[PDB]
């Protein structure tokens, strides 16, 4: 089977449409997401036209083998989609109505700089390589584009499944290629963030600060070092629930600052001691009393600057 | 092969039935479960009818190729099912008796808010896309719906495999679609919950409370901080056995409250000390003696409120 | 091709036999095991019979397409087996000698209640669905059932590959089905159990008991709490080597009791102190001296009761 | 279905070209990377030549079956590529223009000796086995070699996709084989290295050094041992983000030196004590005061030697 | 197509040869290794013989369909190999020259008793099941057996790819089977063993021994228990880099002995104290002074006995 010849110097337009049946398995690491959906295509193959009175039928159904179907592919798929033809329906003028059900692991990039307040746009790029006998351009049939209301992505809000109606046609390896963009907007919904990650991580840091209402260097050391280990222990626990990135996340910035607040604390404790040791206990208690208000206020301000810096 | 024409303006009813052979691989994370089962279908194709005395046979067996079979699919499957035709049997009136054996990873959502007392309902949605020449509606043949007594899901009680006899018919991409709901009820059976998760997590919290029958700030600090690290260490150990959710679980609420009870404890210990340090040892021991009854009773009440709040 | 007609009202018997070539990949979690083996089948198709003098041949070899072969399947397989026909040989009386080489992930349940002294029986269930024209019953040909001497399952002793010659025939979806049971007996061989898991877990518990030959509440606390953390640390280390179950294991029972022996220990230490603190040092040292013999003996007895309870 | 006969004794040159569509899944462990790309090939099969006036066509398009295509393979692929023919175009002189779209997991080795400053060269080796009737040599058509601007490898800078135009021809199993080298240059971009790995690992080491401005052997021990455990705890946390190699990495060298700086520290602390214990408190404080400048300066120099040694 | 008839009562010899292209993915756990290679076969089918002057050709190339090819398989493969025919060449005497490129996950057993000094022999078993019309024996063509110089197995030294020229012919399911053994010798090259695993594990054990140059039971307890936790912590870190076996490894024996050296140490510390407590400080310091030389020397000897015991 060969492409349908053009009556005039015109390209064939293939009216696309993707309906998400079930969208799942979003790999925050691999920047992948698996989607099970419907692809719909329509074009005019005048060779396939018929007289309905003579044929005794209003619409003829054909097997993929039997007729010409355009080589539609995806740019950002891992390996080729696991498609299965659902229906092929030729109207008496030659307007083929194709529908397939596919499932493919897509590769859209993810940004976690604002984690756990991050929001994504998941791309699904449709392409069609123009043949040597006639060029092919894509088009979005807005009716045949949608999503099932039951489509669920646990911990995310599935905002909208839209499509840039504008196909960015370009040249590749001395041939025209028509490219459509299907964008799936999702926004994070991490509820348990504060009780699971921040709130307990804050208490461990606060427990460390009880070393300013103490003067025992033996108690002070246990207090600061022990809480530091408790901090690292808890970080190991929330390793799962955290973004594993080559850049700095919003949450990653907070965690880092907390490591520093342990470091500064130890300095205070060591100073408070070395002053008392060197018999200057005025400046010793002056520094401890200061820290009481200093450490918290500074932390608050720092976390404000920090926050606004990302948002 | 074309669909069977109606006698009048009626739709074709396809009598479904799923028999679970072996149900396994329930991913508590991915909200998936793999199932190996039998799909049975029945409809009336009057073209296929015969006079048994003339044909000399009671039932004729046909190859899938040879006769018309309806395109039945699943909505919530990951990738297409690994089906295989077992038998096709046409009775003398045209009633085709189809049977296939399949295996597919299903996507039903899971709720762990009541963990480890949670109970699920696992959905398997059957669909059939109506042809352009006649519409198709589904039906449940209650007899052909069941499960093998040996079907095992370790740590769960497989309650019932039922089906909502009511097919929710709807319109999609300008065509009718009939949808059936097959629900598999499972309820958790986590026996070792108390000895594996709660009982050792309780002892570690109690060990921390022995700081109210002490007055040594050096011992008190070691006691509370060390048990806090022991708590976090044990949490890392039961990380496996716990639900990894964006919402709060019943168990997750208990764990959180325990983090707080360490925080409050440290405050007590710091207060008991700062009072003794500031030479007010009456209010110092008053607070320690109070906590002895306070901390436990409060914890008990809190865990009662907590419990009833989920149940 | 259609089934071989009976002489009279008798069923066709298909003589089975499975020879394990290589048995591997036993998932203690998923309760699966992968097996690469030979399936052999024999039945009498009198239509296929020949006069060897006329045909000039002793045995005729046929292609699977060419002749009738019974639909043999497995009940507890994950997805369909990766079979490949090795040989089909018809003797002059019609006795077909079929042989295929397959590979399938089986689903037999595992019991770890006696871990690491547990022993399993791995089931491979063979079925054959009776046709509408004649019923089919299975049979074991003891000669064609065996295993390669090189079949290895690391850490297990492959005891015996046997088969219950009795096929449990039953009714399913209005038809007879013959079911054979192929059992593979394996017994655990965990040598390094004592040096890897128990022996170091015992020392950590003993180190904690050196708090009865001490009177320093500062030393006593460090001793008990630190060893408790060491205990939990080591439990995290042997998490791999341990059974992850919703029930109680033999080993899991020991581990739990050890958590309790830390709890009781802390009570002793706190009591020894609170008595010395309240100036009753007779009952203080009496309790410490007692524990010296008490804690060990009690532990021994408890571990005896415990052991006999499972065995 | 036979190769094109040579005009003279010269070999057939097949003009190659790979265009990376989407490059992803770089396994730092398995030394693999998955790539989805276009392979383009061109050669002259004079048998396929035509007179365009007589044939009434400018360019003839053929099915892979219909014409001779050279057996092109990859050396370093895991399993065979998931290729799909996009277009085959024969010009009137016999110049075949082949294009396929493939996806294969490649096996290029990785070197992490300079981690996280490492830079790789990812090899994709193209081969063609010379037939018994005529030899085949490869060639790079620089125009048909490139990459999509959107090709992303998270945490890496995709420098250049080049090809050594020189095909290294050699003999294998008594036949000529032409081998082309496609090199993909990538350089690491680990931004968060200092805040995620080094900076907190440095603070923990510094906290340990506060034992030189102390004289309490009880505090000194807690200080050094606790930080050592905090060190090991943090190493467990950054286990993910680190190279798991049988050789020494740059980072691995730093980590090792840090383990040693804890060891030397403990010696100091033990010495400072044993001197004070043996009533030689001049050499006791002399050693502590020394370490104050010693430990840091030595560490700095050591890390300089260390650094220059890899770079 | 049927097998080539013999001249007399002789068997057909098929000259084998495997050339490793890329050998990778060695699972130390699953005892598997994936290999991408060339399989070459040669036999004499006198039916296929030709007169080169009449045929006008030196060598004729045939499609797998067209001529008879022997059913060669592997014994220790997981699932069937992903083979692809590269070339079939018949010389004028009937000597067929077959070549295929395959990729299969092999199952050879591994021994880690001498870890990280272990050395393996990786088996690839070739078999051919003799037909009912003529028997088939295998043979090694030493020329067609080899490996690519670039074949890499990270952390191992690929010593030699050899083959036992002696095919172990045997009877299975009433038929002859010829079995060839292809052995791949590999020896471990774990360079970073000492700096990554032993050297830091030694320091942690030595840090514990600084309790013999101390008399503070409070310091002594912290010292020994803390280092024990540091030991367990480091063991968790090197869990990756270690062999997960049901038997005892060389390394596993060292680790165990170290657990014991902590146990003995605690006893010393407890004794040194209980003697000083019972006012016998001569035997108290005598035991501490002894241990100073005892513990190290004993450890050295023990590690010598230990070492020689495995080697
Ligand atoms: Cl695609
Ligand atoms: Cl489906
Ligand atoms: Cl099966
Ligand atoms: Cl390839
Ligand atoms: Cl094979």
């Amino acid at each position: 089977v060969s492409p349908p010849p053009p009556i005039a110097d015109e390209p064939l337009t293939v009216n696309t449409g993707i309906y998400l049946i079930e969208c799942y398995s979003l790999d925050d690491k691999a920047e992948t997401f698996k989607v099970n959906a419907f692809l719909s295509l329509s074009w005019k193959d005048r060779r396939l036209a018929f007289d309905p009175v003579r044929s005794g039928v209003r619409v003829k159904t054909y097997e993929p083998e039997a007729i010409w179907i355009p080589e539609i592919r995806f740019v950002n798929v891992e390996n080729a989609r696991d498609a299965d033809v659902v229906d092929i329906s030729v109207s008496p003028d030659g307007t083929v109505q194709y529908l397939e059900r596919f499932s493919a692991r897509v590769l859209s990039p993810l940004d976690f700089r604002r984690y756990p307040f991050d929001s994504q746009t998941l791309h699904i790029y449709l392409i069609v390589r123009s043949v040597d006998t006639r060029n092919i351009v894509l088009a979005v049939d807005l009716e045949k584009v949608g999503k099932n209301d039951d489509v669920f992505l646990t911990g995310w809000d599935i905002e909208s499944f839209t499509a840039v109606v504008k196909p960015a046609n370009f040249a590749l390896e001395d041939r025209l290629e028509s490219k459509l963009d299907y964008q799936l907007r999702i926004s994070r919904l991490y509820f348990s963030y504060i009780p699971n990650i921040i709130l307990p991580m804050l208490f461990i840091l606060f427990i460390s600060w009880t070393a300013f209402w103490s003067t025992s260097y033996e108690a002070n050391v246990t207090l600061v070092v022990s809480t530091l280990i408790a901090h690292i222990a808890f970080n190991i626990l929330v390793e799962t629930n955290l973004p594993k990135t080559p850049y700095m996340t919003y949450t990653g910035a907070i965690i880092f600052m907390i490591y520093l607040f342990y470091f500064v604390a130890v300095i205070e404790v060591t100073v408070q001691h070395y002053l008392k040791v060197e018999s200057q206990p005025a400046r010793a208690a002056s520094i401890t009393r200061a820290s009481r208000i200093a450490f918290p206020v500074v932390f608050l301000l720092a976390n404000i600057i920090l926050a606004f810096l990302f948002f």
